[PDB]
Parts: C-alpha cells; sequence; structure tokens
C-alpha cells in the first residue's frame, strides 16, 4: 500500500495556489520542502467546500513517496479538524 517515508508531522504551509491545485508545505519537523497536492487533501471545511489551504497555517499530514521526492497526503488540521482554506476559493 504504498510506502510512507514519515508519519503525520505538522508543517506550515508556505503557499498553495489554488488555481494551480497544489502549493508547497514546509515540514516543520525536519525543515524539509514537502509536495502538496489539493487530492492529500483528506477532510476540507464544511461550511464551504474548498480545495484550498489556508496560507501560513499549519498542518497536520503524512508524508508518502512521491514522484517529486515527497509527496505530503492525508492533509488535515491539527487535531484533524477541517482546514479552513484560502481567505477567498472557489
Amino acid at each position: 500500500d504504498k510506502k510512507v517515508i514519515a508519519t503525520k508531522v505538522l508543517g506550515t504551509v508556505k503557499w498553495f495556489n489554488v488555481r494551480n491545485g497544489y502549493g508547497f508545505i514546509n515540514r516543520n519537523d525536519t525543515k524539509e520542502d514537502v509536495f502538496v497536492h489539493q487530492t492529500a487533501i483528506k477532510k476540507n471545511n464544511p461550511r464551504k467546500y474548498l480545495r484550498s489551504v489556508g496560507d501560513g497555517e499549519t498542518v497536520e499530514f503524512d508524508v508518502v513517496e512521491g514522484e517529486k521526492g515527497a509527496e505530503a497526503a492525508n492533509v488535515t488540521g491539527p487535531g484533524g479538524v477541517p482546514v479552513q482554506g484560502s481567505k477567498y476559493a472557489a
């Protein structure tokens, strides 16, 4: 079932481009850049369905092997709570 390089780690989203549908999350545990995709967002805000991630927000995610090296997966907010998302999305 794929390879997991790292488990639920906390990282700060440097930025996430909604148009690109992807962004980069800086791992705050290893200080390594991690690639995140909108399909890596397991939970979305229930008030509004957004495929965006809040920039500057600290989120928790698992690290799995990606074609770019490391890919974030199961991206959720702290405690497994839904991500707020970007201020403006969709």
